[PDB]
Formats: C-alpha cells, structure tokens, sequence
C-alpha cells in the first residue's frame, strides 16, 4: 500500500476496459517502467493488501500495487487482453464440452488456491472470467478479489468457502447450454427457484450433453453446502480430471442461447465479425 502525492505522477490513465457497480477498469502505463496494466478505480464508499498481494497463480490475475487519493482506491492490475468468457465463446465457431471442461478445470484451480489462503468470491461471475490473450489456446483468469450467489447466502443463514463451488456450479449450466438455470421476469418467484435449488436439464438444447457433465453440474448446484462438491472433489470427477467431456460441436445452439439471454453478446460477435474482416 502507498500513497500517491497525485496517482497521475506515476500513471498514464488511458482506456476504459471495463466497468463495474462502484468501479471502473482503465488502460494504464506504469511510467517509471513502460509497462501496460489494468487499474481498477474504487470510490470510497492492510489486512486485505496482505494476502491479496500474496496471491500468485497462473489462472488470477496479480495484484500488483495499490494506491489511495482523497477519494479513491487504484488497483494495479495484471492487464488481460482477452475477453470476457462468454464473449469469445460466441465469436469462436467450435465450441465443445471439452472446451467448458478445460474452462472449468482452471477455473476450480484457482478457486481452490484462494480458498487456501482463506479468500471468497461469494460473487463470483461470468465478467471476472478473462481471457489473458488473444490466441485460441489462451488460459482463463480470474479478475476480482442474478442467480450466481447460493441459496444459503440468499437464506441469510450461516455460510462458507463453499458457496463458490455453487457459483461455479452455474457457470458450468451457461458454459453448456447458453442460458442461466434459474430465469424468471418476477424477482420474488427468482429467488425461490434459487433457494429450492430446483432447476432441469431440458431438452434439447441438454440432449447432445453427455451424463457425465450433468452429474458433475448436479454435485455442484446441491443446496446442501455439506453435500456440495468442495474444489477438490469437483477437481477429482471424470468430466474434470477424465476423459468423459464429449468432443461434439454444440457452439451454434449454446452461441445463440448467450446472445438472446445476456445483451453484451449478441453485438459482440458482430463487431468481432466485421473487425477480423479487416
Ligand atoms: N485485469 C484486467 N485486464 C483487462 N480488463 C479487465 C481487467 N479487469 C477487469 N477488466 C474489465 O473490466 C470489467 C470490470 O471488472 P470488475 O470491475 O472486476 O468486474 P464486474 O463485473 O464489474 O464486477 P464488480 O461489479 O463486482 O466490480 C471486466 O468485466 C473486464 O471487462
């Protein structure tokens, strides 16, 4: 933790990557070394510095430095140039559950290592999963520190490191079908279906999806949290750690699904579309 005299002395602000409820992602240079990064811009509405620069892990985005103004939090960020997860997956022509199973396994990876250093998600999403690159075979990346949160978080009752795994549990629904399990225009009945933990894998958009993967979703969106896969266990099932993730071409069906059912999609893919014809 230090504090900048005027942030501005030491960074060049540029782009605005992203944006956030109560923050903003801009595009950086660090102009003591050149250096791109991300810096995550926080208003005012350490013990946390400590172990989230302690955080070193392939599939997490590094927490490099942190600064403070009169009104402000400066994250300095590893900068990823990749893309959201669904974003490239409705750009790219060939989607597999392969693919999700790759995406899962690294996702649980890093999970599990911040679960060991005693960090929690409990809002884990789709837009903190970030491509580090361009490239086809590009890892994914966790990038932080409306049905995704845990039936018992939403119960206000008493809850643990495993309402992550719920959230991943999700994830893994979208990452194979293209739209949430739980989808209602009222609210109140949304919460309902979340906290009775009841949902299906309809058909047909669940009839090219193999047993494997359904069972390994079942074990994750449990409503018992002591039931509920921890990291290891959904680490060690036959769709993460086999070879029982199918090799079919489900990308066109589960690419639409995404489009209709999440806004940012459906346009993506259309000025991804016309940027590559140049
Ligand atoms: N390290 C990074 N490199 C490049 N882009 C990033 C980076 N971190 C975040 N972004 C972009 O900015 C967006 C904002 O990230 P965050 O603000 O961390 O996500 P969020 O969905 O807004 O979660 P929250 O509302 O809790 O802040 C991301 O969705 C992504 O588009």
């Amino acid at each position: 933790w230090k504090q900048a005299e005027d942030i501005r002395d030491i960074y060049d602000f540029r782009d605005v990557l992203g944006t956030g409820a109560f923050s903003e992602v801009i595009l950086a240079e660090d102009k003591r070394t050149q250096k791109l990064v991300a810096i995550k811009c926080i208003a005012k509405e350490e013990n946390e510095i400590a172990v989230l620069h302690k955080i070193k892990h392939p599939n997490i985005v590094a927490l490099d430095d942190i600064y403070e103004s009169g009104g402000h939090l400066y994250l300095i960020m590893q900068l990823v140039s990749g893309g959201e997860l669904f974003d490239r997956i409705v750009e790219k022509g060939f989607y597999t559950e392969r693919d999700a199973s790759r995406l899962i396994f690294q996702v649980l990876d890093a999970v599990k290592y911040l679960h060991d250093l005693g960090i929690v998600h409990r809002d884990l999403k789709p837009e903190n999963l970030l491509y580090y690159s361009l490239d086809e075979d590009s890892k994914i990346m966790i990038s932080d520190f409306p049905g995704y949160v845990a039936p018992e978080v939403l119960a206000q009752k008493p809850y643990s490191k495993a309402v992550d795994c719920w959230s991943i549990g999700v994830i893994a629904y979208i990452l194979l079908c293209g739209y949430p399990p739980f989808y209602d225009e009222n609210d109140a009945k949304l919460f309902e279906q979340i906290l009775k933990a009841e949902y299906e894998f309809d058909s047909p958009y669940w009839d090219d999806i193999s047993d494997s993967a359904k069972d390994f979703i079942r074990h994750l969106m449990e409503k018992d949290p002591e039931k509920r896969f921890t990291c290891e266990q959904a680490l060690q099932h036959p769709w993460i750690a086999g070879d029982t993730a199918l090799d079919k071409n489900i990308h066109q069906s589960v690419s639409e699904q995404i489009k209709k059912n999440f806004a940012k999609s459906k346009w993506k893919q259309a000025f991804n579309a016309t940027a590559v014809v140049r």
